[PDB]
């Protein structure tokens, strides 16, 4: 199975955007590209995962299972709704469904790689061991990424996920002396894929496509499949 | 009668949670119980930029005992802002050295470390939590309200457990008035994890010395405070 999930380190660090240029490099190296995205929240304030990554990076099987209206972790918005999350049965086998030969599958979490993303208590990480997924991790450059990486690199290693590496969702200009150690530091702890440049998810498609391509090393995203 | 002291590591779920804040109202509260109280921080960066947590903790609380060993003037992580300055990082027995220092019966003393719980604190890869198996302290830990905070809990929580450090619970360091829908389901959700010792005011770091005092009488339960010693 070729399936990886993808998590972050916290909130707005580029997760959905990091997905799509993913995807774009990996649609451009003439690979076959899903998303799934199981649970999405803040829909009350505009917000679809999925439609971002199919306007960014022209995916056109693009699924999910829940959306819910509050910007909450996924078990917070349900309770508010009054509306139970997914069953862990419905997650592992739409994703296990999804996966083809020649297909790279990508798993867009909501929350966290240790919240609860089904009923009752299943996180991301239980999937990702239930499909065999690696854990593509997305983290800032930002004070505070060496420990939220440890600790999330110590929370896959728990569970023998198998880390993917890191793509920093977005790469400051100019860098700064913070983000500047942090990246080298970042690459001494793990592979890091990829810097996005800071502003990327304004791109138009073409220019996203560009940007995408560039950004990931070729040889790394066609190793994947 | 405990012949030694009790020693809690204070440890942020990331950047800004309000650690030192923390730090002091847990002080306060202690002393106004009758508890002796020292504060000790290992590693403090960005003196450069006036960053200075033991300092701040002396003024809020009226800490007299409070204990330093590294400083490093650039504001990053340690090593970064070590290597800045070409200075090294202390070593693991120094800083098990400063805290054992400040052993006297019934002292509560608070370990407050720089910047998340694994962030390095000594070479090589020697962590708070490593300190804390040292000198078998348990854990108080600083987390937000906001989106993100669970996740971030729950893998601080699980990298305690990993090593067998126990959780004196959690604090909410800014708590907001009013708590707005997700700060009040992540503080339901938050209890639900941990023991939730208190959730400071937001501005409660602008207090005065009478007020802020006030406040951390308020902020934690008396007997939870009072049992801490012994």
């Amino acid at each position: 199975m070729t399936i990886l999930v993808v998590t972050g380190t916290g909130t707005g660090v580029g997760k959905t955007v990091v997905c799509a240029a993913l995807a774009s490099a990996a649609r451009q190296a003439g690979i076959d590209v899903a998303v799934c995205k199981p649970v999405q929240t803040g829909t009350a304030r505009g917000d679809d995962d999925l439609a971002e990554v199919g306007r960014l990076a022209g995916v056109t099987q693009l699924a999910g299972l829940a959306r819910y209206p509050q910007p909450m972790a996924p078990a917070a918005a349900a309770e508010h709704a009054g509306m139970a999350l997914p069953a862990r049965d419905q997650i592992v086998r739409l994703i296990a469904d999804l996966d083809r030969p020649g297909r790279l599958t990508l798993v867009e979490g909501a929350g966290g790689l240790l919240v609860e993303l089904a009923e009752p208590g299943v996180t991301l990480r239980d999937v990702a061991v239930d499909v065999a997924a690696a854990a593509l991790v997305v983290v800032t450059a930002d004070l505070g990424t060496l420990n939220h990486t440890k600790l999330t690199l110590e929370a896959l290693a728990a569970q023998q996920v198998s880390c993917a590496g890191l793509v920093i969702g977005s790469w400051p200009d100019p860098p700064g002396l913070v983000a500047a150690s942090n990246r080298s530091a970042l690459a001494r702890i793990a592979m890091v894929r990829a810097a996005l440049p800071a502003g990327a998810a304004s791109l138009d498609a073409g220019d996203f496509a560009a940007m995408s391509a560039a950004a990931f090393d070729r040889n790394w995203v066609a190793g994947l499949v």
